[PDB]
């Protein structure tokens, strides 16, 4: 959408406690594409509930190991650039 095709599509290595977070819902590798990356922790997001009908695009992290890897309480899913660079602070 706002992130370049080829950029999601690029093979990245989660650095430990984000490979923890992947592995708690299912995946099961230590290298995915970026795309991948962020669909399983789409699916970590719901399963946890890190979501509220009041606000439907924040995901709200504060207490939760993907607030502490993100370094942030809460962020908006509309900011692309924003996730992607959380997420290169996770990366090897
Ligand atoms: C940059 C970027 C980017 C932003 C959003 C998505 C897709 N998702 C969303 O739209 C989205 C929206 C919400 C709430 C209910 C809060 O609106 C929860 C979670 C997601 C998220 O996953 C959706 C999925 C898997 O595809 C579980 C079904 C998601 C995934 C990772 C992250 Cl880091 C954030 C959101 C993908 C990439």
């Amino acid at each position: 959408s706002q992130i370049p095709a080829s950029e999601q599509e690029t093979l990245v290595r989660p650095k430990p406690l984000l490979l923890k977070l992947l592995k708690s819902v299912g995946a099961q590798k230590d290298t995915y594409t970026m795309k991948e990356v962020l669909f399983y922790l789409g699916q970590y997001i719901m399963t946890k509930r890190l979501y509220d009908a009041a606000q439907q695009h924040i995901v709200y992290c504060s207490n939760d190991l993907l607030g502490d890897l993100f370094g942030v309480p809460s962020f908006s899913v509309k900011e692309h650039r924003k996730i992607y660079t959380m997420i290169y602070r996770n990366l090897v």
